[PDB]
């Protein structure tokens, strides 16, 4: 009834396994020349006989247990699938006999044929998706220990699957996270062309793009494929520049692959392993360590099964009747031959030899075997203890457990809810899946044994929010199996501050070029996508990563050259007022009296005026600064003049009328100017980039330029009088001082255009100062000193009469 | 034996059927609470029973035609699949009982039914997935006419797997070339949970990321979807820009989602269908025409099966003993109730009347392809029956027994198959079972007669061309979104323009981004562009940053308002100098012209014609040969006027001899610091960015200064040695009027430092050539204008007057 190697007990209730007892099937072509025959296994998996024992051994453990299923023995009928859908597809059509023979309704034998209640599931995906597509049409419920796909949930279709493993879509998400984690965003992928592969891959893609990581290859491997595929997944990982690579494939699919990089010897990738090959001894073999050294792959959580050791060291071939499996386990394992290649005399010890068997440290998929065996059981025993009139059945209905079918063990392993050994609750959901936690683990090099260890440098909650699942102790990490620094992974280097990120164009946004933020503008974050524009009165510094202030310029009071002019003007005010008070102290004396006494002292203030008039232009340029800045030293100064005038006016009450009609045009002129066009505080930033410039605009200019050719006229005015007077100096002659004094304002304001139109920032309005201080002083010095002088310095020499 | 409803005939060769006859099972809640009653099919198909009908043609034509296996006939067992894994497994039960049977060794019926052959296999990819993994156990060639996923080209897992139908790659690719060719790059993707949709998806995935082709969401649908995932994949759908959606899926899977959406009112959106659902009556309803319509999809090559509408429409419940569908297809049809409220089917019903899908039909697609199916097993039987002993394919050169032929030599013949078919091309299975084949682009439009939507060819797709060359459109033949003619926009963000460049947006793909405008000084010109260019130096970005200009050269020179003015004034003092040479020429026998000197005067013209010569050097564009000595010209020849200067005042021919001698260490020091150091023309562009000025150097700065230290140390002297001379009225008191000279130089070349150390550029040159004229004027008409006025028009005053 099915494969010649099998392991089958009777009993009361029968129960299917399926176990990988060999790692795959003879690669031998069938050219159908001959008709086709049964293809041998090649490979032996330990592991695979590990599993198979621990479903026979909590097989024997719940019948010699009589708290569960009493006056009830378990059978077991187990066959080797050797990874292969047909294998398994012949044992599974060996399980279904009964079933099948009934409704195809071939019957037209009973007590032998025996009727499988339940079957342990299959390993791989596919070899499980093509079981359950079988078991389901009769309703045998198959629980699997392995088979982690994420389309065996789908109940539509595998309406009897349920499983004592969490599905890949947490490992995706968990490899997404461990991304995440170490900042990674360049990665390339590979996956086992199977129905486990492509799922985890596709998930992890989601995962992935979500998190904006880029994957940069993304390759399918098989157990046999061929040479080409094989070079062209290994030059696409070379030619890749990421280092990241992330399998989701079990170890017989990636041995290939694995073997050709060890070939090629491509070095210092880092490669995230899916649980199918985190653990594998195919791959974790010594040898390939300088490429495959240092993985971080993902382990189920361990279980404890008490008595399971004793179990395995127990097994031998002669003592082993029911298990058929145990003479090519003893064959493999002391490299013999059985007589029923030396013989092997049935005496050895498994452990003299190293295998998976035994020296093995935690029980992962072993657990898991273990748990649908009692998973089953349980369920059985719930059809047991069922009270009438209180059954999941129609009408409370319990079924007979001397008559039960499988669909009734099926509907209570939906409705299962039991603690296992280790006092976990073990429920299957709606899709039948057992959600569980996730172990991380590290390649290392053994310096005792040189072999491979498994150190676990992390877990995986799955019962914490999203978020808070993955914890990772990065000191116990070996990257590459020898360094301490974590790898870098990125397409592109970042982006510093003062740089932003450029597009490389076909490329993905992980890959960016970094280019120089513009003067105007800045960039303070590292790998920020623009460059921010310094805002208002900023300017960029000379590395764009902040903003300074652009800086405002003027003439200050407290600055050296404000001060120098400040105190230039106040000693020129003292002067003037200490020359008031010598004339006001000696005003009785013939020399003043012959001079218009009176009209020489608002001569004098208008001087003092000025000059305080000149302190106006330097300080901070307000509205109200500028505004009565030209035209205050406009009326101080035609003041001045038309009293030099009235002064020297000896051709003609009449004289400070005639001064104050003289000074009521100009200040006719300035009011008409202050209320039409008032001069305005400028602010010009667009001369110099980083500087500001502050000054003020005359507002209309027309009315300043016919101001100033007003107070020309007025002085050129005085200017010809003052010239035919050289001639007659009959007032201690002060011809040689009138003229003068017009000659130095001309020189003085000629000379100084150049110097005026030459800047229009600060020097424009220090360079006016000085002007204006230097001709109120030549007018100054020129009417008064040589006056003082006489009236002071020379009492003897005041004579009563002049010429 | 299985299924009750059939369609069977017996004869000497069985071939097997799967056909869709449902389009699904009843959706029954199976809560288990009693015993799993066989799940029933609800909705009628008749495209699935046209294809049944098909396989039956082929079948009674090939027994008919005695050209193909003469004296042979061939029988069918014809099963319902419902598009359930598990109905067709239950068929292929059917199937195999007999091989089975052997290879269980349960024959421990005699001829239950002649064994199976072959089997034409089913339609769906994943239920053909199923069926193959069981008939490979046993060999059974399996030929399916619709499943195209890639999956099953694997012979290492479905060994006896062959199909009529070309894989599902190719459709992929050209999804990629007609996003392509529109110009797409924002497309989302639709696909069935299947082995269907999710391989072709993943296919077109790597192609379109191939192309630069980004896919914004990525959802899967099945036709047992519940209300939240539709929802979900709803809202997916509309909070995304992207118009084009690529739907790898069938008319079942689909049919939710479309409901849904029209129930939602989702316009807009186009739709790229694949084959499956491209022509399916399931979504083809004008209802959801507002919605789908204006689909571009796929269709396979249409073949010409001469007989067979004829055959289509000679169905009848009552004469059609063999087929067992027919029954329920009246049933179905014409919406009755067939003898043992719905009417009773009288029999006598035309089919003809009745719009359904089967004999409403343009095009045998899929149906040709299950004609071509029957006739490739038939011709592997007639390549067996038609082998010659000794050149057959097997061992020693034998060949099978016609009279108990096995099912793996027809397959063996079948992999070596190389037939003609009736439409003329060859019909043979590569190395993966596969046939290649064109593909058909059809657009969904409405036909304004009957309202029903019509599929209008626009193209096809060329799978025996080169890369590249495989699709033709015509898109003038394209109702995009079933009534506009204009091709829509789905790309992420509307394109950049010339004056500016991409900017990367964060968290969005390479497709997203923004516009940012290129900064001043760098340009681009491309539509699109990743980086801002800037063209080399004398050159500067245009005001709209598109393209660069040339830098103008900004310097002084002639034809223009300040040079002609300057260039006039210099002429004018030399025509002014010239008339006083000229004075000084024609009077010179006179006392008044040999008062200072008779001939040192001339030598003072001609240092003054120098001087004016100079100005001109300054006014051009600065080149090699012109300021090497514009400075020197100046220095040299204003030395030489004040050499004569103070010598021409009396009681100092030694005076040309001292003249000499002070013009001596002058010329030397100046051909030192030429020959030492020369200026050279320099290119300045760093003052204004936008505009370059030609100046040029002074080479050794120190010895220019030196050499305007020793004219101004010179000309103190002459100044000082004049400075206690006024009293004494010699030539018309000369010393006043050098004194006058010296003067006005001084406060020339000392009022224009603030314009030298201020202003850089060309007005560097205009402040020199207007105070060299200007100093040179001062010594000019000061020194000779107390001479020249004097003998100009009055009586000259002289012979001794005052000298
Ligand atoms: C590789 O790129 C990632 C981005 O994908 C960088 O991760 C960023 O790191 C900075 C500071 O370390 C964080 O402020 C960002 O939030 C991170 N971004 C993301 C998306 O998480 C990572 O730093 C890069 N690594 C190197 C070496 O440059
Ligand atoms: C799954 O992993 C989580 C996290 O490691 C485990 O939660 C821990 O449980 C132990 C014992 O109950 C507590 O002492 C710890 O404080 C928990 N850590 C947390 C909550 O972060 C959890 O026990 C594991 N197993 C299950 C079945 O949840
Ligand atoms: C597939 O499509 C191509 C192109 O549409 C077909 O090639 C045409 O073949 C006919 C005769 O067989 C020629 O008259 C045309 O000029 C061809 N068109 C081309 C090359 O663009 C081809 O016949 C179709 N079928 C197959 C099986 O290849
Ligand atoms: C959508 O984007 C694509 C590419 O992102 C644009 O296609 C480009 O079109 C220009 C001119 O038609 C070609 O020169 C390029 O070679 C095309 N690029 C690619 C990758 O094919 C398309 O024009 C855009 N459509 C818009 C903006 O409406
Ligand atoms: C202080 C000045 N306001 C603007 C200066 C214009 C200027 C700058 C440089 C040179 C010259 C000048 F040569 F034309 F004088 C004018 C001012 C205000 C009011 C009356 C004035 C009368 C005479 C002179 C200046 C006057
Ligand atoms: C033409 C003139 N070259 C100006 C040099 C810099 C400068 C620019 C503006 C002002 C001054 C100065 F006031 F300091 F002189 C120097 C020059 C050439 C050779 C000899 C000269 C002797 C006297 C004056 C000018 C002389
Ligand atoms: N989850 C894998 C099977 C698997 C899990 N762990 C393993 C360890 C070894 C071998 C296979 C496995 C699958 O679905 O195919
Ligand atoms: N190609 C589809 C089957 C298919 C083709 N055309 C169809 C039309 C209707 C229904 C199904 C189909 C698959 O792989 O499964
Ligand atoms: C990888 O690199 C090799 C050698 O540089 C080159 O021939 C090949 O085209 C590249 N790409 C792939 C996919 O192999
Ligand atoms: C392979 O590469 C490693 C570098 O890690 C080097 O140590 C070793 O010698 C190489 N071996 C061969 C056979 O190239
Ligand atoms: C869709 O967008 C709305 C608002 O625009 C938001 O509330 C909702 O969460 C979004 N859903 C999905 C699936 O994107
Ligand atoms: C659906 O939308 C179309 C156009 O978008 C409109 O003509 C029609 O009336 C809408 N129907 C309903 C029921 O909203
Ligand atoms: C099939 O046979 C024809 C001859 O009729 C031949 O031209 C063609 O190459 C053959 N095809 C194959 C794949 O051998
Ligand atoms: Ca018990
Ligand atoms: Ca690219
Ligand atoms: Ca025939
Ligand atoms: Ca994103």
């Amino acid at each position: 009834y099915g494969p010649d190697q099998r392991a089958q007990k009777k009993g009361d209730i029968i129960l299917g396994g399926l176990f990988p007892i060999h790692f795959g099937v003879a690669a031998k072509d069938q050219d159908l020349k001959s008709r086709p025959e049964s293809v041998e296994c090649i490979r032996y998996n330990f592991r695979g006989f590990r599993w198979l024992q621990a479903m026979i051994f909590a097989i024997e453990e719940i019948n010699s247990s009589p708290a569960l299923l009493p006056n009830l023995t378990l059978g077991y009928r187990i066959f080797d699938t050797c990874n292969t859908v047909s294998k398994a597809l012949e044992a599974t059509l060996s399980f279904v006999a009964q079933n099948k023979i009934d409704s195809l309704n071939l019957d037209e034998c009973s007590e032998h044929i025996p009727s499988t209640i339940a079957v342990v599931g299959a390993t791989g995906s596919g070899v499980s998706t093509a079981v359950a597509n079988l078991l389901g049409l009769f309703y045998i419920p198959q629980v699997s220990y392995a088979s982690s796909s994420r389309l065996l949930s789908n109940k539509n279709q595998f309406k009897s699957f349920l499983r004592t493993i969490p599905n890949d879509e947490h490992q995706a998400t968990a490899m997404a996270d461990i991304i995440e984690y170490f900042r990674w965003n360049w990665v390339g992928t590979i996956a086992a062309d199977d129905d486990y592969g492509r799922p985890g891959i596709e998930k992890f893609r989601e995962e992935a793009e979500e998190r904006d990581i880029c994957i940069d290859f993304s390759e399918l491997i098989s157990q046999y494929s061929d040479e080409e595929e094989i070079q062209h997944v290994v030059e696409v990982i070379q030619n890749s520049t990421a280092k990241v690579i992330v399998v989701f494939s079990s170890g017989p699919d990636l041995e290939p692959l694995i073997k050709e990089i060890v070939r090629r010897n491509i070095t210092g990738k880092i490669w995230l392993a899916s649980e199918a090959w985190a653990s594998s001894s195919l791959i974790a073999m010594p040898q390939y360590f300088h490429v495959v050294g240092g993985t971080i792959g993902f382990a189920l959580k361990a279980g404890q099964i008490p008595g399971f050791r004793e179990f395995l060291k127990k097994v031998h071939p002669r003592k082993s009747v029911h298990n058929g499996f145990a003479k090519e386990f003893w064959e493999e394992t002391f490299n013999c031959h059985l007589q029923e290649r030396p013989l092997c005399t049935g005496d050895e010890n498994i452990s003299s030899v190293e295998t998976p068997y035994i020296d093995y440290t935690h029980l992962r998929i072993s657990y898991n075997v273990y748990l649908a065996v009692y998973s089953i059981a349980h369920a059985l025993q719930d059809i047991y203890t069922c009270l009438p009139g209180r059954g999941l059945f129609t009408n409370g209905s319990c079924a007979d457990i001397k008559k039960v079918e499988a669909w009734q063990v099926l509907k209570h392993l939906r409705h299962l809810n039991f603690t296992n050994n280790m006092g976990e609750q073990v429920t299957f959901d709606e899709c039948g899946d057992l959600v569980g936690n996730y172990s991380i683990i590290n390649w290392h090099l053994s310096p005792e044994d040189g072999s491979i260890v498994f150190k676990e440098v992390g877990y995986y909650n799955v019962y914490a929010k999203k978020g808070e699942r993955l914890f990772i102790n990065e000191e116990k990490i070996l990257w590459s199996g020898f360094s301490r620094e974590v790898p870098f992974s990125n397409c592109s280097r970042d982006c510093l501050a003062g740089t932003r990120k450029g597009i490389i164009e076909g490329e993905p946004t992980c890959c960016f070029e970094c280019v120089e933020c513009p003067d105007g503008e800045y960039s303070d974050e590292t790998d920020a996508s623009a460059c921010n524009k310094c805002p208002d009165d900023f300017w960029s510094n000379e590395n764009h990563t902040s903003c300074i202030a652009k800086e405002i310029e003027f003439l200050s009071w407290t600055e050296p050259f404000g001060i120098a002019l400040t105190l230039f003007a106040v000693l020129g005010i003292f002067l003037t007022a200490f020359v008031l008070g010598v004339f006001i102290k000696f005003r009785n004396t013939p020399i003043v009296k012959a001079t218009n006494r009176e009209l020489s002292y608002l001569l004098l203030f208008s001087l003092l005026c000025c000059f305080s008039s000149s302190l106006f232009f330097i300080g901070e340029p307000q509205d109200w600064t500028c505004r009565l800045r030209q035209p205050a030293f406009g009326i101080s100064f035609v003041l001045c003049i038309s009293c030099i005038l009235v002064k020297t006016n000896r051709v003609l009450n009449l004289q400070f009328l005639l001064v104050f009609l003289c000074t009521f045009m100009q200040i006719v002129i300035c009011v008409i100017w202050l209320y039409t066009a008032p001069p305005s505080s400028y602010r010009n930033q667009e001369l110099e980039d980083e500087i500001i410039f502050i000054t003020c605009h005359e507002g209309s200019l027309m009315a300043l330029g016919f101001l100033i050719g007003y107070t020309c006229l007025l002085a050129a005015i005085c200017f010809f009088f003052a010239f035919k007077s050289r001639k007659l100096p009959e007032n201690f002659n002060e011809a040689k001082f009138i003229t003068f004094s017009m000659l130095i304002f001309f020189i003085v304001w000629i000379s100084f255009i150049p110097a005026y139109a030459s800047t229009y920032g600060k020097f424009v309005s220090a360079v006016e100062v000085i002007a204006i201080l230097a001709a109120s002083f030549g007018l100054l010095a020129c009417i008064f000193f040589n006056k003082i002088y006489i009236i002071l310095f020379k009492p003897s020499r005041n004579t009563i009469e002049e010429v």
